[PDB]
RNA sequence: UUUUUUUUU
């Protein structure tokens, strides 16, 4: 079964009978499904929680390791955002003793038995050994759902594989539509079984209102749109629609907050978490809003006191700057910003001030709904749509749940309001159906190939890269049932050595080939007859006073002349009179499969038409597109509506004996005549020479008919005694053969998708100098192995002498044309030697876009040389010298947090480049960039964590 | 006009 679905409400009532003396005992009682899923973490199982809160999953994701800590084991936390990750170790190192944490830059206590990690660093101590994986017991992948991302998602999958088997899993979700169809492929990628736990209706639940302006001074409106018991209210979004229309932007803007928070303040729904969508939005709002003192004297003394004795720890001028200044206000007020664009240190003071209430309106972004729980009582949207991708497009329904989630708060209240601020133009209800209600998202795998899995996995010589591709989740529908598809293959191998050698040697020479002529051209005809319907043209043939020759099961190449077209051109039921044998029968028992029928060449010339042997009766059925073997050319013009009030009439079952009609009988004599008068099929309406067309395929799929049936006129085996059975035989092999050959290609090795992508990108490798012949790795593919960013332009920089020859001062300058994914330009105020420094550089770019698209890739020269975007040079180089902050804050209009950012990720790849100056063997380059390195990093711009120290 | 991660030796 390989994935237990085990109940999430059903199967537990004794929780204490069993498990007496919990590893960790709580100050309330666990609910239902976090009891099932310690039930299951108590018999060293692997769970899969698929939940709602945030709060729910960590009782767990503690359980675990109040097990670890019994046993002396250890556990490996991952949680992909780096600041997530650190308020979890807050709380697991108040909780418990010791708990180390792993990120860019931080090592705090590296020998620990709860090590907090970011999955791309176990990724990269999973190609190595690094002595720690021999004493794991659980790893508990903390937000498994971003294996969905686009740029990150083959961390997880290329993780998730590489896990020896002694090692349990525990995956926090939230609550995902397809869960067993994941966690069946981790269960079977392993040998474990997997529990699927998934949970619905999050305590405190919550009432989705809608706030649309009018009469900002004072009155507020709300509309109910959704309540606690999941209706949808239509008419709170009438009333919306209204509201709107009697009346019929930064002034404006100011009453409708001020409205919001007059309507909120008279009640005690004061902590309310705006979300603003853009950081000069986010901020215009909060610099114009200007006066509210939100606060009483006791919370603004503690305010003044926690901040000073929090900012006096970083030098005197580093405190009094525009920014800290200005947030100090506004917390002195009670209002706080939460945007990306903001020195960390008071995203920090933010969100640790928010968690014990001492602020009431935040101006959050998506920022604080992903890396932060610190759940808050109201939340408060402000538009619908967001700029994700340049497409700026409508907000999708996973995001929403999430924020909305974060409303209730746990026992300090009874419910949480979630409000919409629609204020521009009519909310549009139609999408906000789905996006407000909806299953979540699926789970899918965007997997795709690196050069760094290539280069550690042809330098391990044991597993192969196609082992990798196969075990993928990407390949996990096509390889689920291979147990199956390979027993299929091993036992019709038996069968095959069964059927007796035929002799040919004589009349039946041609027998195989001829067998061949049969099969491809009957099918071209149908493809030709595909050719007929799929046709505009034939649209305009398809009415009344059209033959055409039906064939299926019921009707063996009939002759029949439509009477009426369906209206509904979907689904194109004909309703046509055609000739049929009386039935001289009424029992389906005599009745029963005959003889295979061979294909003779009278057979495969057109379509044989069939005389009947008995009289000439008549049915009218309701015919299909695919049930008509030909078009007929000739034009009977027979009136269908009478003829439709003569059978509707009749097929009363008391009306069987009516007299028969005019219309009836005539077209049955003139039918019987036309099927004499055509020794095999009279000709079509002709698909190029008769309809006036132009495809190719149908002018070749002709001739080659042609061809075959002047070749299949001559045959000798139609003349041979024993014809039927060795070649009925032959058919049966023939399948047999051509079943097994697909079957083994599934099987097979070319069945990966991305394989000649594969081989493209190791041409392309071993075209450089990074692996030899027979691919085994060269010295450059080590020294490119161990990169974090950009391995083959950073390591071909290196090699050649382009950067020697600089400065330590310009080093770091060249090497934020890497990161600064902001806009960019060029400068004025630059030596000569940054200025040709930066032609070499986007020469050698431009080289390396010319050696990849000269392989086979698919990636433009332009587009991969653009991903070089300098214009953080001059900055990072005054910055590296000593210039204080204040400067660079004036020299140029970028957001100081965009910067500092930088300049951290800049601190990580002159501390990368230390791993490889230090293998190649060239000290000097080392011993400029260890000084480049301890020039850079010296104040707030690295200024240590606050719940850190 | 979003967000975003890549230790050690």
């Amino acid at each position: 079964q390989w994935a237990i679905p085990v109940d999430a409400t059903s199967p537990v009532g004794d929780f204490y009978r069993l498990i007496p003396q919990p590893a960790f005992q709580w100050a309330f009682e666990p609910d239902v499904f976090q009891k099932q899923a310690i039930l299951h973490l108590e018999r060293h199982d692997s769970v899969f929680v698929a939940a709602h809160t945030s709060a729910g999953k960590t009782v767990v994701a503690e359980y675990a390791i109040a097990l670890a800590q019994k046993h002396m084991t250890r556990t490996i936390y991952t949680s992909p955002i780096k600041a997530l990750s650190n308020q979890k170790f807050r709380d697991f190192r108040n909780t418990f003793g010791d708990v180390g944490l792993l990120t860019g830059d931080v090592q705090l206590h590296p020998e620990a038995s709860c090590l907090i990690m970011t999955t791309e660093i176990l990724r990269s101590m999973l190609y190595s050994g690094s002595d720690v994986i021999r004493d794991l017991e659980w790893v508990i992948f903390d937000e498994v759902h971003y294996i969905n991302d686009v740029e990150r998602g083959v961390v997880w999958e290329e993780v998730l594989i590489m896990l020896p088997d002694h090692v349990s899993i525990i995956l926090l979700s939230a609550t995902v539509p397809n869960a067993l169809e994941f966690a069946d492929w981790i269960g079977r990628l392993k040998r474990r079984q997997i529990y699927v736990i998934s949970t619905v209706t999050r305590p405190v639940p919550l009432e989705h209102y809608l706030f649309t302006g009018n009469s900002s001074k004072t009155q507020g409106e709300l509309f109910l749109l959704l309540d606690s018991r999941g209706a949808f209210h239509t008419k709170g979004y009438y009333a919306a629609v209204e509201a709107k229309k009697e009346r019929m932007g930064p002034a404006q803007d100011r009453g409708v907050y001020l409205s919001l928070l007059a309507s909120l303040r008279t009640r005690a729904q004061l902590p309310v978490v705006v979300f603003t969508f853009s950081r000069g939005r986010c901020d215009e709002q909060a610099s114009g809003l200007t006066s509210l003192d939100l606060t009483t004297s006791s919370e603004k003394s503690e305010i003044h006191l926690f901040l000073q004795r929090c900012l006096a720890r970083l030098r005197g001028s580093d405190r009094q700057l525009p920014q800290v200044l200005h947030m100090s206000e506004l917390l002195n007020r009670g209002l706080g910003v939460h945007h990306s664009g903001i020195l960390p240190i008071l995203k920090e003071i933010v969100e640790m001030l928010f968690s014990r209430g001492l602020v009431k309106v935040l101006f959050a972004t998506e920022t604080f709904a992903m890396g932060v729980n610190m759940p808050a009582r109201t939340v408060v949207f402000d538009s619908m749509r967001k700029h994700d991708g340049s497409t700026f497009r409508d907000l999708l329904p996973g995001e929403y749940v999430q924020m909305a989630g974060r409303a209730g708060r746990r026992g300090l209240d009874p419910t949480g309001t979630v409000i919409l601020l629609c204020k521009g133009r009519v909310p549009e209800m139609a999408d906000l159906h789905r996006m407000m209600m909806g299953k979540p998202s699926q789970l899918q795998s965007q997997f795709r190939l690196t050069y760094t899995m290539i280069l550690n996995l042809l330098r391990v010589d044991a597993l192969r890269v196609e082992d990798m591709m196969k075990r993928s989740f990407s390949e996990f529908p096509s390889r689920k049932d291979s147990k199956a598809h390979e027993q299929a293959l091993a036992e019709l191998t038996k069968r095959l050595g069964a059927l007796e050698e035929p002799d040919m040697t004589g009349q039946l020479v041609d027998l195989p080939e001829y067998y061949s002529w049969g099969e491809e051209l009957t099918e071209t005809q149908h493809m030709i007859q595909r050719r007929i319907m799929e046709s505009v043209n034939g649209l305009k043939s398809l009415s009344a006073g059209r033959v055409v020759v039906v064939k299926n099961q019921e009707h063996h190449n009939a002759l029949g002349v439509i009477l009426q077209v369906s209206s509904n051109s979907t689904s194109r039921v004909f309703t046509t009179l055609v000739l049929c044998d009386k039935p001289l029968s009424q029992d389906p028992q005599d009745r029963g499969p005959a003889t295979a029928e061979v294909p003779y060449p009278d057979d495969l010339v057109g379509f044989k038409l069939f005389l009947p042997e008995g009289p000439c009766d008549h049915t009218v059925v309701k015919l299909q597109p695919g049930d008509m073997a030909a078009i007929t050319t000739k034009v009977l013009r027979v009136n269908g509506e009478k003829i439709l009030e003569d059978f509707s009439k009749r097929q009363q079952p008391k009306f069987k004996k009516d007299p028969p009609l005019a219309a009836v009988t005539t077209a049955v004599q003139e039918l019987l005549r036309l099927a004499q008068a055509h020794p095999a099929g009279p000709p079509t309406l002709d698909p190029v020479n008769d309809l006036q067309l132009k495809d190719m395929s149908v002018v070749e799929g002709g001739l080659r008919a042609r061809k075959l049936e002047e070749l299949i006129q001559g045959a000798q085996c139609v003349h041979s005694p024993r014809f039927p059975a060795q070649y009925l035989k032959l058919r049966e092999r023939m399948q047999i053969q051509k079943e097994m050959e697909r079957l083994r290609f599934l099987l097979s090795d070319q069945s990966l998708l991305l394989l000649p992508e594969y081989h493209q990108r190791v041409e392309v490798l071993r075209t450089l100098g990074y692996v030899d012949e027979a691919g085994t790795v060269k010295l450059a593919g080590r020294v490119a192995c161990a990169m974090s960013s950009h391995e083959l332009l950073l390591t071909e920089l290196m090699f050649d002498n382009a950067l020697s020859t600089l400065r330590p001062e310009e080093i770091a300058a060249l090497l934020s044309g890497l990161v600064c994914q902001s806009p960019g330009d060029a400068g004025d105020q630059l030596p000569n030697t940054l200025k040709q420094g930066i032609e070499r550089v986007r020469a050698v770019a431009k080289r390396i876009g010319e050696v990849q698209v000269a392989c086979g890739l698919n990636q433009t020269v332009e587009e991969f040389v653009g991903e070089l975007n300098f214009g953080l040079v001059e900055v990072v180089y005054e910055w590296a010298r000593g210039m204080p902050f204040s400067e660079l804050a004036g020299l140029s209009g970028t957001p100081e947090g965009l910067v500092v950012r930088c300049i951290q990720r800049l601190a990580e790849m002159c501390r990368s480049l230390r791993g490889a100056a230090r293998l190649v063997g060239e000290p000097v380059l080392g011993a400029k960039m260890e000084t480049a390195a301890t020039l850079l990093r010296r104040d707030i711009v690295f200024a240590a964590s606050l719940y850190t120290q």
